[PDB]
Parts: structure tokens; sequence; C-alpha cells
């Protein structure tokens, strides 16, 4: 349960990391 | 423990969906 | 293993708590 504890917490931080490339994105 | 965790990343999975609503809000 | 998994857990929320104030501050 724990291994897919860790797959999840990897695609939230994946997901957040692009949505960090769009916020830089609309500032230019 | 490991329930707080997964009551934790559902609580995260759905602020992510918000947060991309808000972000397609300040597209239009 | 859990101890590490409540750290990633911790700052996924203080990651998003940052970006639903800067999200707020942007100005399209
Ligand atoms: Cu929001």
């Amino acid at each position: 349960e724990i291994x897919a504890i860790k797959k999840e917490i990897e695609a939230i931080k994946k997901e957040i990391a692009e949505i960090k490339k769009e916020i830089a994105x609309i500032k230019k």
C-alpha cells in the first residue's frame, strides 16, 4: 500500500510541476 | 495513520482540480 | 518510510497554498 501511496504522491508532484509551468507562462 | 495519509491525498487531489478550474477562469 | 511520506505531503500542502495565493495575485 505504501508503494501505491508513493505512486500517487509522485503523480501529484508531476501535476503540480506542470501547473507551475503554466503560471510562469501566464506571467510572461 | 495510513488512513490519515489517504485522507490527505484525496483532499490534495480535489484542490488541484479546483486550481485548474481557477486558472481556466482567469484565462477566459 | 512514513516519516518521509508525511514530509512530502506537508511540503505539497505548502506548495498548493502558495499557488492559491499567487494565482489570486495574477491579473490577466
Ligand atoms: Cu482556488
